[PDB]
């Protein structure tokens, strides 16, 4: 409780085998010491021969150790040494060449910033090192009631070059000192901001005011959906066409579900080890933890419930019900947008300029932050329509003029807007499948090699397929026309396809499960990282079952049942799905941290 958390919060994630490894050294002290032949039924002799057969080997695995230790300090301290020689004379040469430019200077910048969190990082492997060694030689000590640890301890520990080396904080001084002089002209206030670093990993606890925002934020969420839950069964004057309403109002709980799982994913990211800082190539030093997603996605989801309270009750009458979700999709899009340096700029401007890259594909380097949106879009796809919807709704459908909006009189109304129209809700259900289709095809052009990239695009290629003949079918199915089942049953084999191509690829290369070097972990990858086996068979039962989804709803769709059934089900699975690719990111960061899965770093 006091020094195994503290190791297994402090470490860092990418030299984890690199360490002292406490907690196997603990479990055989412990189970050396239970496993005793006798306190007085045997031998004094035995019991002697016993413990000193346990000390030598406990001295043996504490000398491989301490060898290990050193031979990683002096390959990282030589890696160290490289790359502040060649950075120092890039240095050398640019600024010399200097007598664009701040382009340069900032490349620069985050090239030293960088190399510094490397020195800090070796520095604190170095002191969690020797922390380890003198707590569990104590631990030996007390245990075997012998001073053999101390003197081992002594004679060891404080000779070997990984203790008995201050190169590291001479080269930090040399880095610190060369960017004061040459980088920011004096200014070492400046220069050590940029430098220093805060405690990293799951060591820094996050502040107690976010906390009780996530939590506020929490309860008044929870209150306003009792009492949303509470109205539509009371309230709401029945023969009123609320579909419209749900309708607009999906694409916001998408959102909010969305902006939840990726505050759980960021958590299960950070509790696990695999570090999405360095995949989606953000500053360690500033990061958003799980809390300030569960608050942004508490605040969003208030806001929500507020809006659709207002259009449930009417609270004043002089306003038209419809205000409220233009209300509320208007500080939620003003909350991203808001050019002020408040409520969270940095991510959100961050976000915003991802989303340029993401929506300008082909004429953009493809990262993984901008690859990661990309596959985000393709869950959450019914946004788009639901948007598309609202101004569909409002700018030909809605009546202006009358004081009833959003839920009007039950009887034959249909129009455009709850129809395939003219083929715009197709385009708008691939744009992310287009996005994703133009960026496989930007990294296969840029890279030259087609295996992760000439495929992997028809993936999407499948879905264009499948969006247009179920376009065609239905539209086909409205006006009445004949050679309907000939496009229905293209819409089956190409969804079939789809299913199975999407399928295969979540988990062959996306996840990497389904390797020749399963070895223990059957049906699953050489290691993992995630602490229960549990978790990926589950995960593989409902990721098989969450794709292969338009089955349930053919179903109920066949049956139709005579209610608006296509609608109940893509309101009940569109949950599911953001649910599938929030399991899904899981297990590809998983992938990305263990074994670069998509090639984004070299």
């Amino acid at each position: 409780m006091k020094f195994a958390e503290h190791l297994s919060a402090h470490i860092t994630p990418e030299w984890r085998k690199q360490y002292i490894q406490y907690e196997a050294f603990k479990d055989m002290l412990y189970s050396a010491q239970d496993q005793a032949p006798s306190v007085e039924v045997t031998d004094e002799d035995t019991v002697k021969r016993y413990f000193a057969k346990f000390e030598e080997k406990f001295f043996q695995t504490c000398e491989k150790e301490l060898a290990k230790i050193n031979t990683f300090y002096s390959e990282k301290l030589a890696e160290a040494q490289r790359r502040f020689a060649t950075l120092q004379n890039e240095l050398q040469s640019s600024l010399d060449a200097q007598k664009v430019q701040h382009r340069n200077i900032k490349d620069l910048k985050l090239a030293f910033s960088e190399f510094y969190l490397s020195l800090i990082l070796l520095q604190n492997y170095q002191n969690l090192n020797f922390t380890g060694f003198r707590k569990i030689l104590k631990k030996h000590d007390k245990i075997l009631e012998t001073s053999r640890g101390a003197d081992w301890r002594v004679a060891h520990v404080e000779v070997a070059p990984f203790y008995t080396c201050k190169k590291i904080n001479q080269l930090i001084s040399e880095t610190e000192a060369v960017v004061t002089n040459e980088l920011e002209d004096g200014d070492r206030q400046k220069a050590m901001k940029r430098l220093r670093v805060p405690p990293l990993g799951a060591a820094q606890p996050a502040p107690a005011w976010t906390t009780f925002r996530v939590g506020l934020f929490c309860g008044i969420f929870i209150v306003l959906n009792i009492t949303l839950v509470l109205a539509a069964v009371f309230k709401l004057e029945t023969d009123r066409s609320i579909w419209p309403l749900i309708r607009i109002y999906r694409g916001g709980f998408l959102l909010i579900e969305f902006l939840f799982l990726l505050g759980i994913n960021t958590y299960g990211w950070r509790q696990a080890g695999v570090n999405h800082v360095l995949i989606f190539e953000l500053n360690p030093r500033s990061n958003l933890s799980h809390q300030h997603l569960f608050e942004i996605a508490g605040f969003l989801g208030i806001l929500w419930c507020l809006s659709l309270l207002a259009c449930f009750f009417a609270p004043i009458s002089v306003i038209p019900t419809y205000v409220y979700p233009l209300a509320l999709y208007g500080f939620m899009v003003f909350f991203l947008i808001n050019p002020t340096k408040t409520f969270y700029y940095k991510s959100r401007f961050w976000l915003l300029k991802l989303l340029f890259r993401v929506f300008t594909a082909p004429f953009h380097k493809v990262g993984f932050a901008d690859f990661w949106l990309a596959d985000q879009l393709n869950s959450l796809s019914v946004i788009l329509m639901d948007l598309e919807y609202m101004i569909c709704f409002y700018s030909l459908e809605l009546k202006w003029d009358e004081s009833k909006g959003l839920l009007p009189n039950n009887s034959e109304e249909s129009g455009i807007c709850h129809k395939y129209t003219y083929g715009v809700r197709a385009i708008v259900q691939c744009i992310p499948a287009w996005l994703r289709f133009i960026q496989c095809l930007r990294r296969y052009r840029d890279t030259k090699r087609a295996f992760p990239h000439l495929v992997n695009a028809g993936k999407y290629s499948t879905t264009f397929f499948m969006v247009t003949f179920a376009a065609l079918y239905s539209t086909h199915k409205e006006r009445g026309h004949s050679d309907t089942m000939v496009f229905f049953y293209l819409w089956i084999v190409f969804y079939i396809i789809s299913s199975c191509y999407t399928l295969i690829w979540d988990l062959k290369m996306d996840w990497g499960l389904f390797d020749k070097n399963a070895g223990e972990n059957t049906f699953l990858r050489e290691e993992i990282v995630y602490p229960q086996k549990a978790y990926y068979y589950c995960a593989i039962i409902e990721d098989v079952i969450l794709r292969f989804a338009w089955t349930i709803q053919i179903s109920i769709t066949s049956t139709t049942l005579l209610p608006h059934s296509g609608d109940i089900i893509a309101t009940v699975f569109a949950p599911l799905e953001v649910f599938r690719r929030f399991v899904w990111n899981f297990f590809r960061l998983e992938n990305e941290h263990l074994n670069n899965c998509g090639e984004f770093r070299a």
